[PDB]
């Protein structure tokens, strides 16, 4: 299959689907020139790019998900059972088991059920190369077509703009020969005329990467150009900084790891459902922290107001409760130490995750459902039921993964 990659794991992501028996088209000149390779001018199968969130991996085109999930043992990954570019018929506002907006009883699908509500716009014919539909009769652009190719693209869908077709080039148009295109704009627009949308759609899933893939990525990166340790992770909130760090003698991610909670306080902790959904926890003061070349840990104390119930312990929250949270790069766990206003140690809850993440004021984590609760002598490892609703998503590495850390974690907290 031909692959198209881009985004900020552009190469480790080369080097891989190479190694695997993918082609790579569409190179720009930097990757071309990293892996000795010619730039393939041909239609891509299947584009991998970033997501919404730079720390997240999406894939459009050909199905790749069993090739995606052999890479990416350590990450959720979700396939979309909606085609993105299908078409579809709504009632009540929902298609299937998925709300939709808006609310259109015919709709062509612009953004899968990532979280259970699916973008749609109004319907049309969609090919590699092209989207056509009733309108003025305007042709539009992908943004990644360079200026050099608009020009072939538009002296071909002109006529059927006469005819009152809009036209929406895809990028795959410009590695188009021009007899394709046309074929492609008479199939697609007679497809539209017969209101023809079937097996139009296009196979979509999103890679969530945990902290332990993006070390993988890094270290990939690391046999075709100078790559620094938490070089992925760093390329969430700096750009050009961590390429001129990887120029000096011994690259190390410190200062600007440091600088990602310079000011000693977290704004919020990122808990990262299985899902994808980022929820905001409360974060606090950084009240001890060690960042070295490869690894940071701190402590966190965060404030309680009263206010509803402490997960877990199952404990009231009250006036001038606090909460010591110590992370640590290397671990698959967070410890929270719950108290009282006069320091009186109420519960630990020990959080089960991926290795915790740093961004500019701010943790975020894969949370592993599986918790670990220690209150007086009880030490209970609870939620068990919902990382296995999860396994179909997070696979089969991060579930054993889970259950032998939280394991452990009983093990530690009993002894
Ligand atoms: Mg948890
Ligand atoms: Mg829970």
């Amino acid at each position: 299959m031909r692959v198209r990659i881009r985004g900020i794991y552009a190469t480790a992501l080369t080097y891989l689907f190479l190694k695997n028996g993918f082609e790579i088209v569409q190179q720009t000149p930097q990757i071309a020139e990293r892996f000795f390779m010619d730039i393939i001018r041909s239609p891509a199968d299947v584009t991998v790019k970033d997501g919404i969130d730079k720390g997240e991996i999406v894939s459009v085109g050909e199905d790749i998900y069993n090739f995606m999930r052999s890479i990416f043992k350590y990450s959720p990954i979700w396939r979309s059972p909606i085609k993105l570019y299908s078409v579809v018929s709504t009632e009540d506002c929902k298609f299937m088991n998925f709300i939709v907006e808006p609310c259109l009883s015919e709709g062509l699908v612009i953004k899968p059920p990532v979280e259970g509500k699916i973008i749609l716009s109004s319907p049309r014919a969609v090919g590699k190369f092209a989207m056509v539909w009733k309108g003025d009769g305007r042709t539009f652009f992908s943004e990644h077509i360079d200026e050099r190719d608009s020009q072939r693209l538009l002296s071909v869908s002109i006529p059927f703009n006469k005819k009152g077709y809009n036209v929406k080039w895809r990028s795959n148009a410009a590695m188009a020969t021009t007899a394709e295109l046309k074929e492609e704009l008479e199939n697609l627009t007679m497809r539209y005329s017969y209101n023809d949308f079937r097996e139009q759609g296009e196979d979509f899933l999103k890679v969530t990467l945990s902290l332990e893939d993006k070390l993988f990525l890094d270290d990939i990166r690391s046999l075709v150009i100078n790559t620094m340790k938490f070089h992925h992770m760093l390329k969430m909130t700096y750009s050009n900084e961590v390429d001129i760090e990887e120029g000096k003698v011994n690259p190390s991610p410190e200062k600007l790891l440091t600088s990602l909670i310079g000011d000693n306080m977290i704004e919020a902790i990122e808990h990262v459902k299985p899902n994808g959904k980022r929820v905001l926890l409360k974060g606090g003061t950084i009240v001890q922290k060690e960042i070295g070349r490869d690894y940071y840990w701190l402590k966190i104390r965060r404030e309680f107001k009263s206010g509803g119930i402490y997960d877990g312990l199952n404990l009231k929250i009250e006036d001038g409760d606090y909460d010591l949270v110590e992370l640590d790069s290397r671990n698959w766990y967070q410890i929270h130490r719950y108290h009282d206003r006069n320091n009186n140690l109420k519960g630990l809850y020990v959080n089960i995750s991926t290795p915790p993440e740093l961004l500019k004021n701010r943790i975020r984590y894969l949370d592993l459902e599986v918790d670990v609760v220690k209150v007086n002598n009880t030490v209970n490892i609870i939620d068990l039921e919902e990382l296995e609703a999860n396994k179909p998503i997070l696979g089969e590495f991060l579930y054993k993964k889970a259950l032998e850390i939280a394991q452990n974690i009983k093990d530690k907290l009993n002894e």
